[PDB]
């Protein structure tokens, strides 16, 4: 059997380091490669470093493209453990999609020297997805991680969405626009949210009728949408990074 695997992650979180650790040492930095383990093939794509699933540089749009449309049997989220409260922002955006997800915490060797120990399971409950801590430069933990991934892929990932409620005013707006994306390849909720935030990427697949139905909905949120969404996301991220984080 074959497995499409997308390693998306924050820039300088060790994403290319891990890619070369697993496989081996089209213009843009979309580096693909295959390895095999126990009779099952993998197709690893290195999605360029991004902080958000929205649009920016060009590489941003490039990476955002494959996040939403590529067939991916699993999405490995490469997150640097040293700076968690930033890197969890994109991890927060990825869980909304309901795509098969892992949170691979990297630089655990460097995090360990900081006297920062993390409640990886209290973190795991907040996110509702497997959280795997490792050092990518330690190729013993990479050899073991190959087995960790292959078992996860075969059994499937059990996922619970993240309890982000954005205020009942926004939730009413979301539940009106979810009909449009009910079938879609990712969560209808995330696409309705990203349409309310007015992502040009999302609106492209919307007709004039649907575009101007969403355009209506934006002027219904009498509080600034972009400001509101970040406020709720900070609310969740901060109460997360206080609970799971121990420093000595
Ligand atoms: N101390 C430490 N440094 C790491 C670890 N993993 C990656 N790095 C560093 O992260 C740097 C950049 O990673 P890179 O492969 O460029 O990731 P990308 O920028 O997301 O593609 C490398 O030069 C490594 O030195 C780790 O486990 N421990
Ligand atoms: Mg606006």
């Amino acid at each position: 059997m074959k497995y499409q695997v997308l390693t998306v992650g924050n820039p300088n979180s060790g994403k290319t380091t891990l890619f070369n650790g697993l496989t081996g040492a089209v213009t843009v930095e979309k580096k693909t490669g295959s390895f095999v383990h126990a009779g099952d093939e993998f197709s690893l794509t290195d999605l360029p470093g991004i902080y958000a699933l929205d649009s920016g540089s060009i590489d941003e749009s490039i990476a955002s493209r494959a996040v939403l449309t590529h067939p991916a049997d699993v999405i490995i989220n490469v997150v640097d453990a040293t700076c968690l409260e930033r890197s969890l922002y994109m991890t927060l955006q990825l869980r909304e999609l309901r795509r098969p997800m892992i949170v691979v915490l990297n630089k655990m060797d460097a995090l360990k020297r900081e006297r920062v120990h993390l409640d990886l399971k209290q973190l795991e409950a907040f996110l509702g997805c497997p959280v795997l801590a490792l050092s990518a430069n330690n190729k013993e933990q990479v050899r073991r991680f190959k087995e960790k991934l292959h078992k996860l892929l075969v059994q499937g990932i059990a996922l619970k969405q993240i309890e982000l409620h954005y205020g009942a005013e926004f939730e009413s707006l979301i539940h009106e626009l979810e009909p449009m994306f009910a079938e879609q390849a990712v969560s209808a909720r995330a696409l309705a949210i990203r349409a309310l935030e007015n992502d040009r990427l999302v609106i492209n697949g919307l007709k004039e009728a649907e575009r101007q139905n969403v355009e209506q909905r934006q002027h219904e949120c009498q509080v600034d949408i972009d400001l509101l969404v970040a406020n709720v996301r900070y609310t969740y991220l901060h109460e997360l990074c206080t609970h799971v984080r121990r420093t000595e």
